[PDB]
């Protein structure tokens, strides 16, 4: 496995049909799992389950910029278990982001960070057993 938290380095940046895979195990009993895209010290994209807010299961996605928190963009469809294997990709397509969980489509983000090149780095974290933490041009 892997250390968490985990950096992956993402060189010259994203690019639409740049895929990212991340797989893993959830903990048991876990509280959050995050996702942050990031372009030196702003998160273009910040993907973030949390497994018990308000005893609800959401996942709260967001950008950070100048160390603000900008609009948060919810989803209550929420696929990950506790103990249980997982695979998380995410495809940059030209206007936003989209992310399927278990080969099933989640969400999609819209960018808010232009510079897609720049977004240069990909941090994982949270309750999770980490296996791998990939890329792929398709
Ligand atoms: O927006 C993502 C960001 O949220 C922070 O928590 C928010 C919280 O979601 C919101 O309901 C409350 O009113 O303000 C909190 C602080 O901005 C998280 O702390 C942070 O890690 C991100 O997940």
């Amino acid at each position: 496995p892997l250390i968490v938290p985990y950096n992956l380095p993402l060189p010259g940046g994203v690019v639409p049909r740049m895929l990212i895979t991340i797989l893993g195990t959830v903990k048991p009993n876990a509280n959050r799992i995050a996702l942050d895209f990031q372009r030196g010290n702003d998160v273009a994209f910040h993907f973030n389950p949390r497994f018990n807010e308000n005893n609800r299961r959401v996942i709260v996605c967001n950008t950070k910029l100048d160390n603000n928190w900008g609009r948060e963009e919810r989803q209550s469809v929420f696929p990950f278990e506790s103990g249980k294997p997982f695979k998380i990709q995410v495809l940059v397509e030209p206007d936003h982001f989209k992310v399927a969980v278990n080969d099933a489509h989640l969400l999609q983000y819209n960018h808010r960070v232009k510079k897609l090149n720049e977004i240069s780095k990909l941090g994982i974290s949270g309750d999770i057993d980490l296996t791998s933490a990939s890329y792929t041009m398709i």
